[PDB]
């Protein structure tokens, strides 16, 4: 199963768009966490591989995902980073959980169609 870059992008983009359409829940995830601006030097000590929606979109737009599971991995990386670093009742954690709910709903039929 070799994937054409534009077809992989076309099949996956709606799942990413669904995340972006979540307002306010996507908002903390539409751009990278910047620990220097936020003044949180511990962030990169906990989150070794940062990920966010803007980076996932750029990768999806620029043929950086050869296979669908690589995209799925990055989305889960984004979620797991947020759930690891932040308090359970924090806004970011709660918002993350909503995006995860949406993603789990969107991704299943898409991954089945691709496979
Ligand atoms: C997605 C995320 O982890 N955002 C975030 C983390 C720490 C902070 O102090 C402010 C925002």
């Amino acid at each position: 199963k070799i994937f054409k870059p534009e077809e992989l992008r076309q099949a996956l983009m709606p799942t990413l768009e669904a995340l972006y359409r979540q307002d306010p829940e996507s908002l903390p995830f539409r751009q990278p966490v910047d620990p220097q601006l936020l003044g949180i030097p511990d962030y990169f000590d906990i989150v070794k591989n940062p990920m966010d929606l803007s980076t996932i979109k750029r990768k999806l737009d620029t043929g950086q995902y050869q296979e669908p599971w690589q995209y799925v991995d990055d989305v889960w990386l984004m979620f797991n980073n947020a759930w690891l670093y932040n308090r359970k009742t924090s806004r970011v954690y709660k918002f993350c959980s909503k995006l995860a709910e949406v993603f789990e709903q969107e991704i299943d039929p898409v991954m089945q169609s691709l496979g």
